[PDB]
């Protein structure tokens, strides 16, 4: 087909449906007022809680339909590295350093080859991000689940007056990319469908089966970005998951102009396939997982700190065209 | 359908399957040893995490297929309560006060109508458990979900020396047990597949249609939990989840000796259709929602604070006798 709404994902319609819950977790926001756990806003990357020297930073975020793919080909080993690191690179966009992790388990049976599988990624990913698994729920609910679904919640620590919210992002600012290890986690009911039945989940491409290019974990940004955020100012730091490039606009009301990486690996052949370009940008992160925003005079050494870590890049800056984001080497608006 | 595991929900091999998992998880404490956010072990309630002064107490839980039933007959406006309900009640066990909550809500669609009534359960929860909804995670997944699966995560702050786990109890102990509302959100698989083909969800029984005694919200104990730890010793807490009266056994190897409520409502209806009463006092809460355990000497004082709340009662005492749980009046052994 060509869009994510096709697939069976409308953007636009789940925000129009979840307007009546964020409204009322907003009427809920007095019960904690002027006492510990008073809540900031809803809408960033993390909800940030009033613990007095410190915000604690809460996080909840799924896999999405990767375990469709996973179970497939019998390997669950890296599913735990995706829910763990959607969670804690999130954590990350408030300033918070990860702490802990309980995850939510529904299956459809209480396999237990899958559940040893599982078990592998969450330590490899817990590892990484440095953060404990400190509990869970699981619900063996076959009526109402087709697979085995993932989930999370985290839990950060930032300090007063070290929040990164983005409300420092000034036109001018030198906007950095750091590349994604592949699809991630987000635009997987979009791939799925386009792709497997076409070409089977045994299609070769360059040398790489789909479900390989499909499963790839997510990367986990919590050493380059920590070590970033003590050793550089950084104005704005960005998860790219849901939405693509449409996260910038959460941290500021600023423009971006940017130029991002060659489209290569199965983004490219997702654009083969017929999805537009400028939907590719809102639905998928086209190899750029993680942006930070920093002074135009920190970017080397923001970069000399980040390439440490992965292949980063130098994307853009930002601008006075408030509201837009320009990927002016595709002729791009979002 | 006699047992809960030929309705779908078979408890010994969930266990089974989650040693890998249980393994993996204590693994990783040792990534927060001697750090902020430092965990207690798994195995409990709710996870405590070393914040210096205080712990956080986390938890997480789902509604189970409860949801279903809400679907069935298109009344969603109290599933919000029985997901907060059971994050908070947990939160309780370890002696914590609840602070906030986030909302994992994955859907096979974003249907506006059920977002909408899905929200006026959030907030009445919410209200009655004086925490704030400080986010959340909206995942469309109609490959994966065939229904509205909603769950949370909550954390809550209980002092240093403050934390009640089941060590203290000893024999002698008394064990009061609070009225739950009904059959809350444990054992929906057996009552649904058990009830709903042979009566149909418009059922009357005993002055109640079969969706009622089905959907009926559970009960949040916050205000009399929160007001008798602060009055009287308290040794153990309770909430009567999955397992039923086997979660006695996660607060303490010494036995118990009960008297359990009669068997009414919905509970008498499942045992006429065939299900034994040792499995009912396994798998249902069989009217008692909450177990607190005290001293004896705090016995009369703890029924006093309790019974302004909710229908308490004197159940028994906790024997020097080990791992039995004896309901004497029902001549049952678990
Ligand atoms: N079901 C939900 N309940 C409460 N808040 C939500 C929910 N879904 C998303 N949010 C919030 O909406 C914002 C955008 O979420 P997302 O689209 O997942 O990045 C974040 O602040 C979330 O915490
Ligand atoms: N999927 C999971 N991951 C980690 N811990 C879990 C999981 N499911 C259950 N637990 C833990 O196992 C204990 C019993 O949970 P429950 O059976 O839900 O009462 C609690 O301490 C939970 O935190
Ligand atoms: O305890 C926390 N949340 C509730 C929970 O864990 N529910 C889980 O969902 C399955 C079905 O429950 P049912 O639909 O039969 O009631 C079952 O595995 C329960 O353990
Ligand atoms: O962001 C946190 N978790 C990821 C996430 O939000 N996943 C959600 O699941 C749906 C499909 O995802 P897909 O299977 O197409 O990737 C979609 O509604 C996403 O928002």
């Amino acid at each position: 087909m060509l869009t994510y709404a096709q697939a069976g994902v409308d953007e636009e319609k789940t925000a129009r449906a979840l307007r009546e819950i964020i409204r009322t977790a907003r009427e809920t926001f007095k019960l904690r007022k002027g006492k510990v756990g008073e809540p900031g806003d809803i809408g960033h990357y993390a909800a940030l809680l009033d613990f007095g020297n410190f915000y604690l930073a809460m996080t909840t975020d799924g896999v999405g339909t990767k375990v469709l793919v996973a179970e497939a080909v019998g390997k669950f080993d890296t599913i735990g590295i995706d829910m763990i690191a959607m969670n804690v690179n999130d954590l990350l966009c408030v300033g918070a350093e990860p702490l802990a992790l309980v995850d939510y388990f529904a299956v459809k049976e209480p396999n237990e080859e899958v559940f040893k599988q599982v078990a592998k990624g969450l330590y490899k990913g817990a590892e990484e991000a440095g953060v404990a698994i400190v509990g869970g729920e699981t619900a063996v609910m076959p009526d109402l689940i087709n697979g085995y679904d993932l989930a999370g919640t985290a839990i950060g620590i930032v300090e007063k007056g070290k929040v990164i919210t983005g409300e420092r992002i000034r036109p001018g600012d030198s906007v950095i990319g750091i590349s994604s290890s592949g699809i991630h986690s987000a635009g997987l009911t979009l791939a799925r469908k386009l792709l497997i039945p076409k070409y089977g989940l045994d299609y070769e491409y360059e040398g790489r089966k789909l479900w390989e290019w499909l499963l790839e974990p997510t990367r986990i940004y919590v050493r380059p970005i920590l070590e970033l955020i003590n050793s550089v100012e950084v104005h704005g730091l960005a998860h790219i998951t849901g939405g693509g490039l449409l996260n910038l606009k959460r941290l500021t009301n600023y423009g971006f102009e940017l130029e991002m990486p060659p489209i290569e690996g199965i983004f490219k052949l997702i654009h083969e396939n017929g999805v537009p370009l400028d939907e590719m940008f809102r639905v998928f992160n086209m190899g750029v997982g993680f942006i930070v925003v920093v002074p135009q005079e920190e970017k080397e050494e923001a970069l000399e700190i980040l390439s440490r870590h992965y292949k980063s890049y130098e994307l853009g800056n930002v601008t006075r065209e408030l509201g837009k984001i320009k990927v002016k080497n595709y002729g791009i608006t979002l």
